[PDB]
């Protein structure tokens, strides 16, 4: 089998990307964030604190013929940027794109927080990392794509994000149409249950390729482009008037300016991000200062390639027995 569904962005900034899910029968449409940087599938649901939801659409399992409880089963999951949302679980039948999984565990949600509620265009999330990090308890649960992966007709995902545009989540095959020249595939280690790897360097604008080994993980759920300092300093020193802002938590840098590419290393392919994707816009209606896409990961922990990277590219998530990364310019 193959799915294939098309992911849009929420914002004129491409600050997330929402795709149709199928929940239940009759099916109920809900628009997920899809997110290999997490492995639960979770959704505002009609057991949402009702002063919690703010327009989002919500699952109802009751209206589902398909749902069970899960007995005794609940999740709680906290990301990276400090969101948080929590509580309890139904089995249920979820496509993405015409591909159906039969019993996948849905969690929906009793708890949000207001990063959440405030987001009227996100339904939930759908996780696409290893199941290792699936929060549900007593018994972990398996992802979306790890309970396909075996009808699949090759155990792969694709992601084709767009720049200010929509773009497409492929399961099950590769679309030789979606990218030019070859896919170059790298490593990847699963041990922190992320589809991470070692980039092999990179460049600021038209600058020479400085080699070294960047370990980071392919994330769609993060929007921005997060690296060592030193990198980030390299790149925003090439643009005038760009500085650190500790007031407004990162690198900003006048509106006026026009950004360099970006070009990170997948062995001895090259990747670049054209300067328009590092732009974030005004930090506030009407600023001339701008918010950069390409910020420090110091203290967060691990480098993230996220969206700003991976819409430079078109990406393959390969979960054969040893998982790979592949990744193609377009």
């Amino acid at each position: 089998s193959t799915g294939s569904a098309t992911t849009t962005p929420i914002d004129s900034l491409d600050d997330a990307y929402i795709t149709p899910v199928q929940i239940g029968t009759p099916a109920q449409t809900l628009n997920l964030d899809f997110d290999t940087g997490s492995s639960d599938l979770w959704v505002f649901s009609s057991e949402t604190t009702a002063s919690e939801v703010d327009g989002q659409t919500i699952y109802t399992p009751s209206k589902s013929t398909t749902a069970k409880l899960l007995s005794g089963a609940t999740w709680s999951i906290s990301y990276g940027d400090g969101s948080s949302s929590s509580g309890d679980v139904y089995t249920d039948t979820v496509s993405v794109g015409g591909l159906t999984v039969t019993g996948q565990a849905v969690e929906s949600a009793k708890k949000v927080s207001s990063s959440f509620t405030e987001d009227s265009t996100i339904d939930g999330l759908l996780g696409l990392a290893f199941s290792t990090l699936n929060t549900v308890s007593p018994t972990q649960q398996k992802t979306f794509f790890d309970n396909a992966k075996a009808s699949l007709d090759s155990p792969v995902f694709t992601a084709d994000l767009g720049y200010h545009a929509p773009g497409t989540y492929n399961f099950g095959f590769i679309d030789t149409t979606a990218y030019t020249g070859s896919i170059t595939y790298t490593a990847v280690s699963t041990k922190q249950g992320f589809w991470e790897w070692t980039s092999t360097g990179y460049a600021v604008g038209s600058g020479t390729f400085k080699s070294t080994s960047i370990d980071g993980i392919a994330d769609t759920g993060t929007t921005l482009l997060y690296l060592p300092a030193t990198v980030v300093s390299a790149y925003w020193a090439q643009v005038s008037g760009a500085k650190s802002s500790s007031s407004v938590g990162g690198y900003v840098f006048p509106c006026s300016a026009t950004l360099p590419s970006f070009t990170f290393g997948v062995g001895s392919a090259r990747i670049v991000i054209p300067g328009d994707y590092i732009d974030f816009g005004p930090i506030s209606t009407g600023s001339s200062s701008c918010f950069g896409g390409i910020q420090s990961s110091a203290g967060i922990g691990i480098n993230i390639f996220g969206d700003v990277a991976l819409k430079a590219a078109f990406v393959v998530f390969n979960g054969a027995t040893t998982p790979t990364l592949g990744f193609a310019s377009k």
